[PDB]
This record gives structure tokens, C-alpha cells and sequence, in this order.
């Protein structure tokens, strides 16, 4: 769902957590 590096959902879309080890999907999607 979301591979990039983010902090604050600067790159993060669609709902998608961000932390330390970049942005998260959801369900383990790409």
C-alpha cells in the first residue's frame, strides 16, 4: 500500500501510519 519514507504522514497516503522505518500498510498490502 505505502513503501516510502515518512515522520509525520509528510508522504504517507491513503490512512497510512508512519514511523521511524518509513510509512505502514494495511492487511500487509503493497
Amino acid at each position: 500500500s505505502c513503501n516510502n519514507s515518512c515522520q509525520s504522514h509528510s508522504d504517507c497516503a491513503s490512512h497510512c501510519i508512519c514511523t521511524f522505518r518509513g510509512c505502514g500498510a494495511v492487511n500487509g498490502l503493497p
